[PDB]
């Protein structure tokens, strides 16, 4: 049943978002951003791309509350899909795409890695839960809202998040970063030396094996210039680093 190798932008190629990386500034809302990346693709997917949208990492992390944290200073990727069934997302893309409801307002910048951009600093505060989309947006912020028809925990089993996303799309899920992670490039990450920095939310996508190493297919929320292209390989079937330990996913609402 399960094939070897699985890639979401293979699979759905009509749905641009699943190879989309955002990056989410001089803020620590990953776990908004790999919610809203899954949740564009998965409506994309319910839809056979009759619906393509960016979901709205803006109105997540300024509107969820309490529910899914402390906004800039962290939260958890189960809240951000209840709270997609309970209050929606609206669209909103890129810093200054002027793309949907509500875009990033926080400026792009480079993630443990050289370019052009300032480097990423700490201590951004969250910015303002603003139930308005952007001036000659339409619909009405109220109309723009994508609806989850659930949210659940899928199971820490390999096959179990395999078969979720072959069947239901890309998923989030969290893991533990050494400070070896930080200089990723490519390969399949494992942990070989290097302290406990912390936990991040980002989006699996697909498996595959590379030299006889079973790996998840992730993409990270860092900008196309950090690690490979913005995604990464991880090693599968050993929950390495917590891996398959936290995965989330939900069903979109037809809108
Ligand atoms: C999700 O937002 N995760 C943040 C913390 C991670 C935990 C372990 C170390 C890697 C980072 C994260 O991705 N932070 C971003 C943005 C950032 C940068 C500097 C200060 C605050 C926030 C990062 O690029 O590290």
């Amino acid at each position: 049943k399960l094939p070897a190798s699985f890639d979401a932008r293979e699979q759905w190629p009509q749905c641009p978002t699943i190879k989309e990386i955002r990056d989410q500034g001089s803020c620590g809302s990953c776990w908004a951003f790999g919610a809203v990346e899954a949740i564009s693709d998965r409506i994309c997917i319910h839809t056979n791309a009759h619906v393509s949208v960016e979901v709205s990492a803006e109105d997540l992390l300024t509107c969820c509350g309490s529910m899914c944290g402390d906004g800039c200073n962290g939260g958890y990727p189960a809240e951000a899909w209840n709270f997609w069934t309970r209050k929606g997302l609206v669209s909103g893309g890129l810093y200054e795409s002027h793309v949907g409801c509500r875009p990033y307002s926080i400026p792009p910048c480079e993630h443990h890695v050289n370019g052009a951009r300032p480097p990423c600093t700490g201590e951004g505060d969250t910015p303002k839960c603003s139930k308005i989309c952007e001036p000659g947006y339409s619909p009405t912020y109220k109309q723009d809202k994508h609806y989850g028809y659930n949210s659940y925990s899928v199971s820490n089993s390999e096959k179990d998040i395999m078969a979720e996303i072959y069947k239901n799309g890309p998923v989030e899920g969290a893991f533990s970063v050494y400070s070896d992670f930080l200089l990723y490039k490519s390969g399949v990450y494992q942990h070989v030396t290097g302290e406990m920095m912390g936990g991040h939310a980002i989006r699996i996508l697909g498996w595959g094996v590379e030299n006889g190493t079973p790996y998840w297919l992730v993409a990270n929320s860092w900008n196309t210039d950090w690690g490979d292209n913005g995604f990464f390989k991880i090693l599968r079937g050993q929950d390495h680093c917590g891996i398959e330990s936290e995965v989330v996913a939900g069903i979109p609402r037809t809108d």
